[PDB]
């Protein structure tokens, strides 16, 4: 419904000045679908290098931020620092921070509200484990994760949010969700947004899919009506990222 | 202090913008600093390139944290190879805020420490007890257990690239600095532990620095104690008096 196709690339903990320059040069020479909104997320120490050298139509995302303006939080980055460097986006609630670093639903919610209130746009990650899906709890998990943010941010705040549904069993495993599998979750998420936030927020909020998206499976995924794009991990380090940006082309 | 070079680190924590950092750096670049003092400053990761390129080269730069692996799917983490790739020779590990807020275990800090040392970094390793552990007579048990976790993993020659920062948690940011006698008593216990558990040579040559409400008004009396080899400075490292602390022995 007029939702602009969105492809994010999460580089995670990967890259050197040399390999990043090469990845940036590949993107700077690429032929990109004019209708795709593209964001890439480098490790924090390379945000200046990428932001200074990357084509300006591709915006830069941080991979995390904290909940406060400044203070005694060794090793944390604040939203104000991102704004200071010209970084407009931040990924929050990624599965690796929820599991490895124990980030709670409320912690992600606090981060999301702080980011939005201070000038950033948010890629908000949600997703169930294999055990939660096997237990029949997929929707219970992803709606509880979303509900923590919905209770904290205004209806207007959602215009600056992209939702990333990334089932944990699909992340890095090579087990991509099937188009039907992804479609049925995004439809249920959008339905949840209609009853709990508003019908307009449901209609305009991009819900992107992440988890083993690559050049060979992205075209079929992109045809599903409630899938508005991708959050791409392993493939965002490779030239194939360009084909995923161009997944709505024939 | 047994030919141990005096060492002053500034941990900027989650503070700074390009503008405030330029001013901070200009104050240091113009300052008269004791040549007998080793000086290290730790900006947030997003400003490591800005600081590393504009700061006088007799002051070294540190990251405030790093992860345990060379690369991989660890959204929001920085590796030791990225620090080496950026020319950042130090890293602070085990800081209380990471232990308490972010839940870093003794073993996790130890894994980071060994990985960082193995890949060419030098480590400021933070240890220290809370108010409540001290109220139960556990100061020595706590700080030696935090230390033993690193000792169990690193070799004797690795200690030449380690500085120990004793920062009692009740003194961090609270304005309740350790008295010279309180701090000296713990530092002597730490050096004793090193002599009994590693080697006499490691005990004699390892800098044990003190952190916790150090400022220009209390650094000189603290620096007179025989087993205090310098300071890890928090809030005052953002201020001109950081120079006074660098010159605490002159």
């Amino acid at each position: 419904m007029a939702r602009k196709f969105f492809v994010g690339g999460n580089w995670k903990m990967n890259g050197t000045i040399e390999s990043i320059k090469s990845l940036v040069e590949t993107l700077n020479n690429a032929e990109l679908d004019d209708n795709t909104e593209v964001v890439v997320a480098p490790p924090a120490i390379y945000l200046p290098l990428v932001r200074q050298s990357l084509r300006k139509d591709i915006q830069v995302a941080a991979q995390n931020c904290y909940t406060k303006a400044s203070g005694a939080f060794t090793g944390e980055i604040s939203a104000e620092m991102l704004k200071d460097l010209g970084i407009p986006w931040v990924i929050l609630g990624h599965s690796e921070r929820r599991q490895i670093f124990g980030e709670s639903d409320e912690f992600v919610a606090e981060k999301t509200k702080y980011a939005l209130d201070n000038g950033l746009k948010v890629i908000l990650c949600i997703g169930e484990t294999l055990e939660e899906r096997e237990a029949g709890k997929t929707m219970d998990v992803v709606t509880r994760q979303l509900k923590a943010i919905a209770d904290k941010i205004s209806e207007s705040d959602w215009s600056k949010v992209v939702i990333a549904y990334e089932p944990v069993w699909a992340i890095g495993t090579g087990k991509v969700a099937t188009p039907e599998q992804a479609q049925e979750v995004h439809a249920e998420i959008r339905k949840w947004l209609a009853e709990n936030v508003s019908a307009e927020v449901a209609e305009s909020t991009r819900i992107i899919y992440g988890g083993s998206v690559n050049g060979g499976n992205c075209k079929e995924l992109a045809k599903q009506p409630d899938i508005d794009g991708f959050l791409v991990g392993g493939a965002s380090l490779k030239p194939e990222f360009v084909d995923i940006i161009n997944a709505r082309q024939k």
